[PDB]
């Protein structure tokens, strides 16, 4: 499940945010940072969504429709997957999480999103999901992150590394050190989401890919 360190920086223009409640939290901080740069933001992030829940809410359809409504969107920001690492049933066909056919389906759903952005001539920033507190869930999200990074690499878009920045001694931590080497609570007590400070740190990681 090993990825790469993405050193890509883009020169900047409207933004579109998609994803789940992780994106909803990051979006509060990232909207403010982009607003400070006179950048327009459309934030569609929506709780209880994910690529595995495509039949309930299809992010590929919603993203395409957003581009059709606003041809000035040139950057897509994606953060999702917290709801996704579970078996998928399609009709009478069953796909166990992490199995080869499951990975095929999930990879296709990731690729759909990137293909739609490319068709509309937009570039993609895709966030790595940072570590979560529950060990079994954390192992599964590392599988998701490998798929995101593989598909972002093949499509030559931008992968935002988050694992190192939200770990202490290569493990989940609710607290990290700030720019002044002081301890700050960046994760909420559910061991998944972000405090305002954590959201700001996630936003900074995207901004470090913009020149």
């Amino acid at each position: 499940n090993i990825s790469f360190i993405d050193n890509t920086k883009l020169e900047l223009d409207e933004f579109l945010f998609i994803g789940d409640s992780l994106m909803q939290g990051v979006a509060i901080a990232l909207n403010r940072d982009l607003r400070n740069l006179n950048l327009k933001v459309t934030d569609l992030s929506k709780q209880n969504t994910g690529l595995s829940y495509k039949s309930y809410f299809d992010w590929s359809k919603a993203t395409n429709e957003a581009f059709i409504k606003n041809s000035n969107i040139k950057y897509l920001v994606v953060l999702l997957g917290a709801n996704d690492p579970w078996d998928i049933k399609k009709g009478g066909n069953y796909h166990r999480f992490g199995s080869p056919s499951w990975i095929d389906i999930y990879t296709s759903r990731v690729d759909e999103i990137i293909k739609i952005a490319k068709k509309h001539k937009a570039k993609v920033f895709w966030f790595e999901i940072p570590p979560v507190k529950k060990e079994d869930l954390n192992k599964k999200i590392q599988v998701l992150n490998k798929i995101y990074s593989d598909e972002i690499l093949k499509n030559k878009e931008i992968f935002i590394n988050t694992k190192l920045f939200f770990s202490v001694n290569d493990e989940y931590s609710a607290y990290i050190k700030d720019e002044n080497n002081r301890s700050i609570k960046v994760r909420t007590d559910d061991g998944v989401h972000f405090t305002p400070s954590g959201a700001r740190e996630m936003s900074k990681l995207l901004l470090e890919h913009i020149k």
